[PDB]
């Protein structure tokens, strides 16, 4: 029963694409909680909540966006569980920003992943879909994030709370 | 460790609203799924995609205000595995708004027993939280869906696929 | 033959909506009667008049709104006759604001039963509708009321006509 | 006891206004449930619900027009109780239609009644506010209520609940 | 000799409401002492002195609306003396952000009680006043101090004058 | 521990600037009690309610100035209790108005023996404060209120309602 749009799409790249489907729904959602980490009486860090809260949202376009390749494509969205983030509590606005670096990080290896098979399988089309929305902006993402750690540390993060609420107002204000 | 804003908060609220987090989300999952059922090349009822993405986006809305709620009066947000949907393939649009009908049914029964609870812990904030924010939007959400479906039935959905066709015009454009 | 939307709604609830349908309509109707006495040539308070028109027509958006609530909560609307006023000739602009006075603590204490049934039936969403919609527009209206029944007496009404023209200049003007 | 006013305003003619002002009533009160029987969930065609809305505001008007009237004229408004409509279930879209097709015959019926009564008092002024406020606006709503009547009917209502749907976006939206 | 407009408003409840007139007039006299306090020349934290001079105008309002329920409620009025505040040298930023939250944590309190006795009563308009126009602003309140104090102790106040300067700043600024 | 911007100002100044903002707050209590007796349901006179809440708000910022003025100076605030009004019940429109006549007498007695006190420890600068601030803002209230009594008395209240409420038309609207 093949999708009567199906052309050069391999099996293996339509599953593939569901598994980053997944790993962006699960990238929204340590997002969303690290965001709401922040909003917490006894953290308190306005601007560290309303970047991660964007953050968050962005992943949820980015999720969304494969789902719509899927469909263009032929193929068919298989959606799995979300699991829920490693950490409840993510200590400190660095100990947050080194989690979200090592995060965008391992999202940028799936990616990475997913463009191999691609290539492999011969799909420019897809190769150049995730070229262009997905790795330059994960790129640009662990620059930032990275950015973000240094400042933090140079500034005597962890251990400063006023580093960490300078940085807030300075930086993600 | 008591929050320093924690007030007439019983423990089995806090837990009883990280449960309707769940829920929430879990309902932004099933409508996410359903907008994109609605997208696929052999289904293709643009306006029903786009109807469930916009439920899809709400429920995401009410789960990260009961975030802020519990966090407002000094609880600690635990977040769990946000779980698939039970459909991978929802049949037609009549069996979708018969789904979602179901689904808001069983997210207002969980409200409902919320406010119970409340009301038992003698918590007015909290009552007149759900009452303002959760309980006439469920009303709302379950009388449109029952007006969807009701429509869908009388022009002759599912079997009539211009019923549908015309319904996503019409009602859904 | 139960509806689709139906949910946590008692068919006690039900029959005191459609009463109270039927006592909001009752309270246009009165009101209706009281404009339309001051219209007349040898009466001729054209602002007391427009003023119980007004309150006419609130009443009947007030049964409507409880029209629309019945069908959002999946009961069903049963319609009775509306009787006519008490009064024919309601005597001057003191007896009338008194009437009326006595027509809104009736419709009040009727709203007061409706909202103790709801609280019975544990229906928060109908506790909170009545609360939200009723119950202070209510309390606003006989406070209002109370003012318009001092003032003309403080006034020297009903045996001054002049008091009665100028409460109809300046107050309802 | 004569009203300083009264001038050529025959008994007969103040009681067959009174008359016809509880007629205009019972006919707004008849489209109200009209409307809010298409507001059901179960029957859900919500530019009929608007259609008999408008259509029972526009009736009230007409009661208010022929109070003033009254009064005009130094005659003394006597209420009666506002009759419920025959029906709680009107059945479809075209039944609905036909029942106010047969409401406006009678209202016309009355109001031509309520003309040769004028005609025989020799009371001009009365004639031409029956002409010009009453008799054009009746010949209107008949033949748009005949027009609604056969559409409904050469589309295939009421077997057809897609015929309904369409007529409600198309002629009534 | 009882109001004419009285209706379902206990005796309890009309002396509770003047106790909680009394409270909020007691919390705007803290306020203003705090505001004033950061206007010394010896303190010189304008931000500070603007925030809780906002605050004391705040609870001056909330006074107000109270006075406003009783007449509307038919109670009167009884006013007490408003006592000093507690102290004349609030020590520090940290310690007057520390200081408001106690207080507007027992103004709550006193809210809660009010809210139980309206319970008590039956009085659902007073429960609905309360909730919709005190429990969730108190709740907010209560946050945003909770919140204020935790970000003045992480930066290393009531020590670091820095801490408290900064904050005044980007904060309170 | 003398303050680092004192100057010239005496410690007896210093007393009865904290005793003259006692006096303004008592004041703005006393208008307050003042309005909100008009806006009870049997006095029900809204201008003269409104007028009093200003004359409320203005002792209130009259208050203020006065606690910036110790601070400007190097001087200390101490708050005292702000007493109850005298009445509970004010009688009319006029009696309330011969007491806030009389109010405004006394503190201007109060606001001479200050400039008394200032010219006696050959402080200019207070002297001025109160001169350009205060006595010329006492000598217009207390030259309004007696216009305001002498109407009333010769429009004959307190006897005629129709008095108070024209007044309350005519110079408080
Ligand atoms: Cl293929
Ligand atoms: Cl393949
Ligand atoms: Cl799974
Ligand atoms: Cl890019
Ligand atoms: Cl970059
Ligand atoms: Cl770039
Ligand atoms: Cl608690
Ligand atoms: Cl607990
Ligand atoms: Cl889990
Ligand atoms: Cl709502
Ligand atoms: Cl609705
Ligand atoms: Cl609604
Ligand atoms: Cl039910
Ligand atoms: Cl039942
Ligand atoms: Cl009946
Ligand atoms: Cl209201
Ligand atoms: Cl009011
Ligand atoms: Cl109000
Ligand atoms: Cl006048
Ligand atoms: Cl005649
Ligand atoms: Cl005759
Ligand atoms: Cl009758
Ligand atoms: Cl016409
Ligand atoms: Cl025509
Ligand atoms: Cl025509
Ligand atoms: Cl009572
Ligand atoms: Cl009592
Ligand atoms: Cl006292
Ligand atoms: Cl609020
Ligand atoms: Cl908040
Ligand atoms: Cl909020
Ligand atoms: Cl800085
Ligand atoms: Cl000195
Ligand atoms: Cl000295
Ligand atoms: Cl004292
Ligand atoms: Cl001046
Ligand atoms: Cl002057
Ligand atoms: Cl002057
Ligand atoms: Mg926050
Ligand atoms: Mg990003
Ligand atoms: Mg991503
Ligand atoms: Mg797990
Ligand atoms: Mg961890
Ligand atoms: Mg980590
Ligand atoms: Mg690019
Ligand atoms: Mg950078
Ligand atoms: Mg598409
Ligand atoms: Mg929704
Ligand atoms: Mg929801
Ligand atoms: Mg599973
Ligand atoms: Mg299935
Ligand atoms: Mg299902
Ligand atoms: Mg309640
Ligand atoms: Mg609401
Ligand atoms: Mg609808
Ligand atoms: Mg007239
Ligand atoms: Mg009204
Ligand atoms: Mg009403
Ligand atoms: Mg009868
Ligand atoms: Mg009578
Ligand atoms: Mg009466
Ligand atoms: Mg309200
Ligand atoms: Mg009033
Ligand atoms: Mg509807
Ligand atoms: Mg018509
Ligand atoms: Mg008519
Ligand atoms: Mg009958
Ligand atoms: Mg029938
Ligand atoms: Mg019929
Ligand atoms: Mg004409
Ligand atoms: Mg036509
Ligand atoms: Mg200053
Ligand atoms: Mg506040
Ligand atoms: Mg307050
Ligand atoms: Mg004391
Ligand atoms: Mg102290
Ligand atoms: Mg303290
Ligand atoms: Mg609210
Ligand atoms: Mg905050
Ligand atoms: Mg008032
Ligand atoms: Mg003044
Ligand atoms: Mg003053
Ligand atoms: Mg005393
Ligand atoms: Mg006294
Ligand atoms: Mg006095
Ligand atoms: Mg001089
Ligand atoms: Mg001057
Ligand atoms: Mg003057
Ligand atoms: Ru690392
Ligand atoms: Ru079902
Ligand atoms: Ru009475
Ligand atoms: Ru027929
Ligand atoms: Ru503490
Ligand atoms: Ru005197």
């Amino acid at each position: 029963s093949t999708s009567q749009v199906r052309q050069n799409y391999h099996q293996d790249s339509e599953a593939a694409i569901n598994r980053q489907i997944n790993l962006e729904l699960y990238a929204s959602y340590v997002y969303l909680s690290m965001s709401y980490y922040f909003d917490r009486d006894d953290v308190a860090l306005k601007n560290f909540a309303k970047y991660f809260l964007h953050q968050s949202h962005e992943e949820r376009e980015h999720a969304e966006k494969l789902m719509k390749l899927q469909n263009q494509r032929g193929g068919r969205i298989f959606l799995q569980d979300i699991k829920k983030p490693d950490c409840d509590d993510w200590e400190s606005g660095l100990n947050a920003m080194e989690c979200a670096l090592h995060l965008e990080k391992n999202v940028n290896q799936s990616l990475l992943e997913l463009h191999k098979l691609a290539t492999d399988k011969n799909d420019p089309h897809l190769c150049d879909f995730i070229e262009t929305h997905y790795l330059n902006e994960q790129v640009k993402a662990i620059k930032e994030l990275g950015d973000h750690v240094t400042n933090l540390r140079k500034m005597g993060a962890p251990e400063s709370g006023l580093a960490e609420y300078l940085f807030d107002k300075h930086t993600l204000g």
